[PDB]
């Protein structure tokens, strides 16, 4: 949600990356959201978070399928592909929906094995 505000900035950041690499102007956001929005996310675009595991799951399966096919409009953005996403989550690191999947996932205010509300304390 608000984190959108942080994709923004990167997003342009992504697309200067690209752009060193002399392939021409187009938009990383939107290729990116639709292919991977659908990707790991083809049943709830709701959220979908950025996934290693998965998304060479379910990337090697539809890549592997599409190659495998021979197409006529083979793009080289592959090789890009996989490499990025692991130099990614590193300049991710700074605070994504990630860490935040932990924080509310996984809150601190829980006890031992109890809950944040805490029966045995009462703070008010
Ligand atoms: C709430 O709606 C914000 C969306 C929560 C998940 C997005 C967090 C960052 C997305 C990473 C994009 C870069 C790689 C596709």
């Amino acid at each position: 949600g608000q984190e959108l505000s942080q994709h923004e900035r990167y997003v342009e950041q992504l697309k200067q990356a690209l752009k060193t690499r002399g392939v021409k102007v187009k938009y990383a956001d939107l290729l990116k959201f639709f292919d991977f929005v659908k990707d790991i996310c083809p049943w709830f675009p709701q959220e979908g978070t950025i996934d290693i595991k998965r998304w060479r799951r379910v990337g090697d399966c539809f890549q592997d399928y599409y190659n495998t096919f021979g197409p006529e409009k083979v793009p080289v953005i592959a090789f890009s592909y996989w490499n990025l996403i692991k130099e990614l989550i590193d300049k991710k690191e700074v605070n994504p929906q990630v860490m935040a999947a932990v924080a509310q996932t996984e809150e601190i205010l829980k006890s031992n094995s109890q809950t944040d509300l805490e029966h045995h304390h009462h703070h008010h």
